[PDB]
């Protein structure tokens, strides 16, 4: 319950603030802005991965779940960390990344070191097929989504990059192995746990190649590995043996699951976590189909409202574009940036705001493929610029799609790197810090910045708004996003003129007290309550008694 009225932060520690100068994020550098975060609201800070790792995959390669990244600082640190964020009164949830380790974890360092071993069948090793690899399944980073090991003879998988080999969950000693770990950290008073991937520990037994209708080199492989028929099992297991047994959050993110099959996932009765991460509404790749969106939406709204689970409530992540770009509009930066805030956090559930998104931080166009880092990306580049796209069509995947986008360094000032490092950034500042930072949004009272800090606190007041029922008006308005939140005697109106242009709108009407709790244009002396006239991305959020 003090989940469902949390409010969460997500931070990407690789880009949210460097403390020594080396150009990369680190732990002090979080700690050193905690004030930041307390003063905005926040309840709940995820971190994303600061173990032991290569950083083939930025942190989710781990090769030592126990040890913090050198990059990020020392286990002291965390602990430093961890005890400052409990003493400013916020919690703290870590990235569990239980699919796949790195291939430089001493488990498989072991599980490759010969055919037979006790480590063996801790990952997924099969021998090849017609001198090939032993399945069609491309990897979800491009490539094949198996490796060759010449010493063993042997293929392993590997769902996400070459140095992400899967763990094998049909071993009870690896699921032993990580429930031990699991637990390891929970007894440390951490909060609860983003679980990544999760969606894709359960394999089609056996591996059998998938359909190729379009003769592809490799096929993408979600049906052999995305919320396959037998994970909950694994999944009822490992809520038993760690989750169960503490007063935590989980969210997991669980890609290919849908409104109408959430029910084992988020169920109040029986759910394995207490909310996931939906991917619906994320990947409707132009005027944005508003109403496609309302159609998603509204689905996990009145879905999970019938079997009692939770929404997470988010439009930005570590792996998506910037949500001004994805859902909004440069053309109106801060306008839209606001209207998007109270579209998606005034929804029935727990609100997270990436690193950045409380600033309106938009995407970046890098020329060069050696600016970006995913490795996604940088292996789509090679595969498809051999294949014969030219540089312009891959760069404008890159621009328009890849996560990259929202990794560049946390915008606080207008100094050197935005004030982010002293040193040489890992990833480049975007040039657009002189106009996006934190200083400059602090100081103004209608900056994007203060408006989320708005939203926290309307929400926070207000129970209507976290418990209140969710339900869509105007459905076929392409261009007005309106729904009500309803609770005993109030009902909040929140109006979103999700479109780059002036639109009238009928007040959807009642009421003995009407109140306006938040709203991003000047309110206009002569306009009437009944019709609206809303300027472009104009939102307003009214309390109805
Ligand atoms: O630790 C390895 C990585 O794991 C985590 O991210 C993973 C997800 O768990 C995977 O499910 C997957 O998600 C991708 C997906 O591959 C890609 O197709 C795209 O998904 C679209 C989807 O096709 C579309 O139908 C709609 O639902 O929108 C989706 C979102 O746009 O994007 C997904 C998210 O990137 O792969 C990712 C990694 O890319 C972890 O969080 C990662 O940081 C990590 O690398
Ligand atoms: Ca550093
Ligand atoms: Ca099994
Ligand atoms: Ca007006």
């Amino acid at each position: 319950k003090w989940w469902k009225e949390a409010v969460a932060y997500q931070i990407y520690p690789r880009s949210f603030m460097d403390s020594n100068g080396d150009g990369i994020g680190d732990i002090q550098g979080v700690i050193s802005k905690l004030d930041y975060l307390s003063d905005l609201g926040i309840d709940v800070i995820w971190i994303c991965p600061i173990y032991q790792s290569p950083n083939d995959d930025n942190g989710y390669d781990i090769s030592d779940y126990k040890d913090i990244m050198k990059d990020f600082g020392t286990m002291e640190d965390f602990d430093e960390l961890l005890d400052e964020v409990h003493h400013r009164g916020m919690k703290l949830i870590m990235d569990l990344v239980i699919n796949h380790t790195s291939d430089e974890h001493p488990w498989f360092l072991e599980s490759r070191s010969a055919k037979e071993n006790p480590y063996r069948d801790y990952y997924i090793w099969h021998e090849g097929k017609d001198g090939k690899e032993p399945n069609n399944w491309e990897s979800i980073f491009s490539g094949s989504a198996w490796e060759f090991d010449e010493k063993t003879k042997e293929y392993y998988m590997h769902v996400f990059s070459k140095k992400q080999p899967d763990l094998n969950w049909e071993n009870e000693k690896v699921r032993h192995e990580l429930y031990e770990m699991v637990n390891w950290w929970l007894d440390k008073g951490i909060d609860g746990f983003r679980v990544d991937a999760i969606s894709h520990i359960k394999k089609v037994a056996g591996f059998p190649d998938l359909p190729n209708p379009e003769k592809l080199d490799y096929v993408p492989s979600f049906e052999g590995h995305m919320n396959r028929p037998g994970i909950q099992e694994h999944l009822k297991e490992l809520k038993e043996k760690t989750f169960a047994k503490y007063d935590i959050m989980t969210v997991g993110q669980a890609n290919g699951v849908t409104s109408d099959s959430a029910d084992e996932w988020v169920a109040e009765d029986g759910g394995n976590f207490n909310m996931i991460f939906q991917f619906e509404h994320m990947g409707l790749w132009k005027p944005l189909d508003l109403i496609e969106l309302k159609t998603i939406l509204t689905n996990w709204q009145n879905g999970l409202e019938k079997i009692n689970g939770w929404n997470a409530l988010y439009l930005e992540n570590h792996d998506q574009i910037r949500s001004v770009n994805k859902f909004g509009s440069t053309a109106y930066r801060v306008e839209s940036a606001k209207c998007l805030a109270a579209l998606y956090f005034l929804m029935k559930g727990t609100p997270f705001i990436y690193q950045g998104q409380e600033l309106g931080m938009t995407n970046v166009k890098f020329d060069s493929i050696d600016d970006y880092d995913d490795v996604g990306m940088i292996n789509y580049y090679r595969i498809q610029r051999e294949k014969g796209d030219s540089h312009d069509e891959i760069m404008k995947v890159i621009w328009e799609t890849g996560r990259d986008n929202s990794r560049t360094p946390m915008q606080w000032n207008t100094e050197k790197n935005a004030g982010f490092s002293t040193g040489n950034p890992w990833m480049k500042v975007n040039p657009n810090y002189v106009d996006i930072n934190v200083e400059e949004q602090k100081s103004d009272k209608n900056s994007v910045l203060n408006f989320y800090k708005q939203l926290i606190k309307i929400r926070k007041q207000h129970d209507v708004l976290v418990y209140g029922t969710y339900k869509l008006l105007a459905e076929e308005d392409s261009a007005i996003y309106a729904y009500t939140r309803t609770l005993e005697g109030k009902t909040a109106v929140v109006i979103c003129n999700m479109s780059p242009n002036n639109q009238t709108f009928e007040f959807p009407s009642s009421f003995t007290n009407i109140e306006v709790l938040i709203h991003n244009y000047p309110l206009d002396k002569n306009e009437t309550l009944e019709q609206c006239t809303l300027h472009p991305y104009e939102t307003r959020v009214y309390l109805i008694s």
